[PDB]
């Protein structure tokens, strides 16, 4: 229950392994880099995870 956060800011992707995302986008987490998918995109891919927050 407790592996689904939101965005607290935009970040764009600056390598091939990182993932862009948009505030308010909500991330599903599959150390400072979580491996997640948006829950908007489908996209998998690394983010910081100091920018999202956990979702409920
Ligand atoms: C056309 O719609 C038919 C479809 O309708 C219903 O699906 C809803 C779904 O329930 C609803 O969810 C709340 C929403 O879906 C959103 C997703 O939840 C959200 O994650 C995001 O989706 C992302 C994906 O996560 C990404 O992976 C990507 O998808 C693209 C694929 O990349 C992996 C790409 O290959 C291509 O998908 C093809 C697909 O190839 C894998 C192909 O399968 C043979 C075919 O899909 C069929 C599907 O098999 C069949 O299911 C039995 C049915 O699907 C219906 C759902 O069952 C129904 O659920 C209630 O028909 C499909 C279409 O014919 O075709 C796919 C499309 O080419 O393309 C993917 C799209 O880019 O990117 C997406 C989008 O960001 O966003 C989703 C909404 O956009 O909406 C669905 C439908 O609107
Ligand atoms: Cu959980």
């Amino acid at each position: 229950s407790h592996m689904t956060f939101v965005a607290l800011y935009d970040y764009e992707s600056r390598t091939e392994t990182d993932l862009s995302f948009k505030k308010g986008e909500r991330l599903q987490i599959v150390g400072d880099w979580w491996l997640a998918r948006s829950l908007t995109t489908g996209k998998t891919g690394y983010i910081p995870s100091n920018y999202v927050a956990p979702s409920d």
